[PDB]
């Protein structure tokens, strides 16, 4: 499955090189812009615990998700991983636990230590 591509194909976009957040990119976005630190980011997303049989469905997939890039309002991965999106990109991220809930984790949903999957699909973004 996609997961196991993923940390067999991905590319290592960390500054650490410790292989924490893997890309592949699904949908080739629009041109060469990507969303910069502090902008409004607009997405679709899936996600699961990568070992997982199903993406989690408790969120409304109509509803554009938000945050601004780069300011700790989402787990690091993202952070990390929305930056190199392009406008229109469609990619897969497969994070370790350092770079989303790490040993806490967020009972029920996220275990201590988890290893998460996301398909992210990047809509817009604006200064
Ligand atoms: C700076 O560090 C953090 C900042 C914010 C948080 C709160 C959780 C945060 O969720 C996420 O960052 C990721 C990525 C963005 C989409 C939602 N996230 C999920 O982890 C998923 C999760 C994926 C694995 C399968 C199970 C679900 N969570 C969600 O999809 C749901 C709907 C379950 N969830 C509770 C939320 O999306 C809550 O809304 C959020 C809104 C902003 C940031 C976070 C969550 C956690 C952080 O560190 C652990």
């Amino acid at each position: 499955g996609a997961p196991a591509t993923v940390t067999e194909q991905g590319e290592d976009i960390t500054s650490k090189k410790d292989r924490g957040v893997l890309k592949i990119v699904k949908r080739v976005g629009n041109g060469e812009e990507t969303p910069m630190i502090g902008d409004k980011v607009y997405v679709h997303y899936k996600g699961k615990l990568s070992n997982g049989k199903k993406f989690d469905s408790s969120h409304d997939r109509n509803e554009p998700f938000v945050f601004s890039l780069g300011k700790g309002q989402v787990i690091k991965a993202w952070d990390i991983g929305v930056a190199t999106m392009k406008k229109g990109e469609i990619a897969h991220l497969l994070i370790k636990p350092e770079y989303a809930y790490g040993s806490a984790g967020s009972l029920p949903k996220i275990p201590s230590n988890a290893t998460l999957f996301f398909e992210i699909e990047l809509l817009d973004f604006k200064g």
